[PDB]
């Protein structure tokens, strides 16, 4: 598994689940190319978007829909989303790991890529 | 002023000086419409991107480049960007801050919304 | 103003009003002993905790009374304080913000060091 | 394993390996006791502190060696460590997992807290 997301709910001290991720990916003539997409488990991970022969070189968009998950628990948070911008592959194959910790009003986003 | 900026940076414990900030407003066509940028003090601070007449409410973005603020130091960052995207509502209390802390890999964004 | 520090609200996006903040020194015998203390203001800041004058180099602790700002909206937090701890050093620059972005289950804290 | 502890590199973007670990409870007569200690593996993962029947209901410590992990890579961090306090098992058995996100000049922490 070449890119996993992994998302935390930093209020109740839980994996946020059920949040909806959208992958996209910048085409030739730049705009962004829907790429993949998915929602995180009980386990606030979210494995599978994409395999190592789909996964090119490229510069990639990982749109975590934070709002879309604060106005399910009733709650009106500030950002839309959680954008999370990178190029990918650029000396080879790597597995990603995107993590975000969430709050209402703020978010920290890290990045564990490894070499396989 | 309506809406303020500040950056920090986690390796060296001090403001980001000198990043390239890019405020976009949502169009009806959903496109991003340029808005106001600058470039971060010594302080690490943009102020002055706005004024109340102009700061409506819609959508926004806010395009941190963080990835030229890591490379005119030397170092090797992951992301492209930092992206903060938010709704400003009248209803809520008239002054935004967003502030972003930078590491090379990592990176965390709050809202702090007052009023005077 | 040697040391100042700042707590910031991730659940409300606002200045963390009236947290108490507690400065310690630690003792040649490695007990920690008290230096200063308050409350921050409406902004979320605590200034005059020391003078330049009295804060000389050495190991000091700032403890974020985070349980009770918590407690005091009427919210079930994890912890039971934040506990900065640090070496204050005559070569770096003057002046020490601690910054603090509370959440519920989770905190982040950053210094930043500067010369005027 | 009720207590688990995660660390994660934000200058690098990989685990942080070879953190060393020392967790404390509060005595009767209220000093910290020693508790348990470790060091994060090659995954920045560190299993196996203590057992369901040990980890009884107390103010425990969770002390993560920051300064002594950035040392080792010849860096002069910020802090001394990340320091964890919080309330364990008061409502009965819970499986907790702390994590440290590190940067030189910052960390963040978060706690996930789930009832097996
Ligand atoms: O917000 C401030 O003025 C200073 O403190 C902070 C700065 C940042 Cl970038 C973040 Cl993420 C949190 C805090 Cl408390
Ligand atoms: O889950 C990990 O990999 C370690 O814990 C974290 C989780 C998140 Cl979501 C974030 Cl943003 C940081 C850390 Cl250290």
């Amino acid at each position: 598994c070449p890119l996993m997301v992994k998302v935390l709910d930093a209020v109740r001290g839980s994996p946020a689940i059920n949040v909806a991720v959208h992958v996209f990916r910048k085409a030739a003539d730049d705009t962004w190319e829907p790429f993949a997409s998915g929602k995180t488990s009980e386990s606030g991970e979210l494995h599978g978007l994409t395999t190592e022969e789909e996964f090119v070189e490229g510069i990639y968009k990982v749109e975590i829909d934070t709002k879309s998950y604060w106005k399910a628990l009733g709650i009106s948070p500030f950002h839309e989303h959680a954008e999370v911008v990178f190029t990918a592959n650029d000396s080879g194959p790597r597995r990603y790991t995107i993590a975000a910790l969430l709050s209402p009003y703020s978010y920290s986003t890290t990045a564990v890529v490894t070499n396989p």
